[PDB]
């Protein structure tokens, strides 16, 4: 028994996206090496969709779904990343652990590069130091919802980042 | 191949027509008052998703499927399945182009054998030229000739899928 209230709206994040867009950019433009972004999903559909649409430079794109338990590969990329610019693209960042993880596992196919970038940081929830090289909005340890995140499978489409209030 | 792209249907068309799939999608399920679910299919139709879901006016779970994109005689192949139960809900398939068929087709008998309560195609282009087995397909954006399209999630050997609007390749 809950209600949401809007935290990020839909206005604040476009232009936030276009700004990590310049500057993913920046750092990229001038490799010459081949790009990819690496999608988490399902979390992350809906941040990917507006990131790759920002980013001015050829890049693939590709999705991968990672799981007290060990992170297993669910579903791998279905493209090489050995010698390219891998940019990884996730909703939230919170105790880090899945994230660096994911991160060790790309890192053994030897890109060229190796990046994160998450829309959503949550540093007193990190349990784990994880370089993320690019961050949409550090926030409070809020209930999120809303731009691919849910609350027991609702709300993924939501065009804001909400809060939920019990 | 050395080529050129060329802009063939602009991003703000692409949006015009994603609010009027999402009134169309909104007014046929409003009213069922059971659990709706998208089901994209990966990769090509992820960005075509995250706009339409947006544009969905019904709560809905998101979920995703690969199949097998051997490309365009093979058995069609979950590499990907759901990870949420689909039995007494109604279902939208969302993709970026239906061209053959064959996949999406093999896609709706598959989540068939779910029970949904209702099963659905919403596609945003569609090559009616190319169909070699026939599908219902409720929703569609553009229907299209045999042009060689990218962008919007469409790949030309694993580029311009970021490209915001739908563009043609031009073969020099
Ligand atoms: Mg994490
Ligand atoms: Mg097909």
């Amino acid at each position: 028994k809950h209600t949401v209230e809007v935290m990020i709206p839909e206005a604040e994040i476009k232009a936030r996206i276009a700004e990590l867009g310049r500057q993913i950019t920046e750092r990229y433009k001038d490799s010459g090496s081949d790009m990819v972004l690496v999608g988490l999903l399902r979390g992350s559909f809906m941040f990917m969709a507006d990131l790759c649409r920002e980013v001015q430079v050829s890049h693939e794109v590709d999705f991968m779904t990672a799981s007290t338990r060990d992170v297993k590969i669910l579903k791998d990329l279905d493209e090489d990343i050995r010698g390219k610019d891998v940019l990884i693209v996730e909703d939230i960042i919170d105790s880090g652990n899945t994230l660096s993880k994911v991160r060790e596992i790309l890192s053994l196919r030897e890109p060229k590069s190796l990046a994160i970038c998450t829309l959503l940081d949550k540093p007193s929830r990190r349990e784990v130091n994880v370089p993320v090289e690019f961050i949409g909005f550090s926030i409070p340890d809020e209930f999120v919802v809303g731009y691919g995140i849910d609350y027991a499978q609702r709300y993924r489409h939501l065009p804001y980042i909400g809060k939920v209030i019990l």
